[PDB]
């Protein structure tokens, strides 16, 4: 049974069209300024890079524009969590699919996480992008 936490990441992450409200997502980053709801919302975001899927791209997708959020947003430490993981992050630039509407799916997963990667690898542009998102909010 999904925590509090757990089900706002669910939610976030889930098989909806539509993305997740900024909103929502800003709540998760106020998750990531405790330890509990830190490892929570780090669990729940990389259960998806796991599923190696077809029709799974979207809740992958998801997944990784809440995590750019978050490295824009959250916690300091939930970024230091994340670099431990960024092996498993890699997986997703192979990322391949066209769904059955002959719609490429895959190319967006590999530019956002290529994008990602050169973020989350770089002080340089996340102390700038942190500051943009702090700027503007």
């Amino acid at each position: 049974n999904y925590t509090e936490m757990e089900g706002k990441v669910r939610e976030a992450t889930n098989n909806e069209p539509w993305g997740a409200s900024s909103t929502l997502m800003d709540q998760i980053s106020q998750g990531t300024y405790n330890f509990r709801e830190r490892e929570e919302i780090l669990s729940m975001i990389f259960r998806r890079f796991t599923e190696k899927a077809g029709s799974e791209w979207r809740q992958i997708y998801k997944a990784l524009q809440l995590l750019d959020y978050l490295i824009k947003h959250g916690s300091e430490r939930f970024i230091d969590d994340t670099r431990n993981s960024i092996n498993l992050i890699r997986i997703l630039e192979t990322f391949h699919y066209i769904d059955s509407q002959g719609r490429d799916q895959g190319i967006n997963v590999r530019t956002r996480v290529k994008a990602l990667i050169e973020l989350l690898s770089d002080d340089n542009k996340i102390r700038a992008e942190r500051k943009k998102a702090r700027e503007t909010a």
